[PDB]
DNA sequence: AAAAAAAAAAAAAAAAAAAAAAAAAAAAAAAAAAAA
């Protein structure tokens, strides 16, 4: 596993899609099949801190795990990790890529990272701005696209609606960006007229 | 009974510095062009 990790720092390498395709392959296959998955993600948490490209990386990797290989905890502790992450006050390309990783997840499988929401919110009092708005894009699209099936919404009640009032309060805030952000995510709710 | 010498108004230029107007840095949204 390490020299593939080495080799996936450039850039051009993440670009092609077979060798990034077979790359997430068999890193679910060795969290899955081995697994080990306390090694894997901390590579990934490294890979996502000291780079801004690797995050729909770690994105489509999370999101082939559940999908085929159905291994939710991966991304139960990596979501834990990232709510319990500190940063310091120079670096700023490490809650870049954490928001970008945190967006691109919640496009991709809003029903796994919904479940750990709960921690996750407890990470939107940080003074960061980027984690913020991330926060607010992520809710705004995992319930968007819970949206079209009903079973998601009828077990997933009590969250959605507390996700929802929290959307709500946040239309004032300090940072006019999570105000847009917040903004956005109320007309992405609205966007169909059939419910709520 | 002119002639040096000291005291005193009058007057150039010179040095000074923090406060304010103006310009650059950084993150993000919008518009145009290129690749699939």
């Amino acid at each position: 596993t390490r020299p593939l990790f080495v080799l996936l720092e450039i850039e051009p390498v993440t670009k092609v899609s077979s060798l990034k395709m077979f790359i997430q392959r068999i890193l679910a296959m060795c969290v899955k099949n081995h697994g080990q998955s306390s090694s894997i993600q901390s590579s990934l948490m490294t890979n996502l801190t000291y780079f801004l490209h690797l995050s729909v990386f770690n994105a489509e990797l999370l999101k082939l795990l559940n999908d085929e290989y159905n291994y939710p905890q991966l991304t139960e502790d990596i979501l834990k990790e990232i709510s319990t992450r500190v940063f310091n006050a120079k670096d700023t390309t490490g809650p870049k890529a954490i928001s970008n990783f945190l967006i691109k997840l919640s496009e991709l499988s809003p029903g796994i990272m919904l479940r750990q929401m709960n921690l996750v919110i407890t990470l939107l009092n940080n003074s960061s701005i980027t984690l913020r708005c991330s926060v607010v894009e992520a809710c705004g699209n995992i319930v968007a696209e819970l949206a079209q099936d009903p079973q998601t919404m009828e077990h997933y009640k009590q969250q959605i609606a507390v996700l929802i009032e929290l959307l709500e309060e946040r239309f004032q805030d300090s940072n006019p960006y999570v105000r847009t952000k917040a903004i956005q995510g109320c007309s992405k709710i609205c966007d169909l007229s059939s419910k709520f």
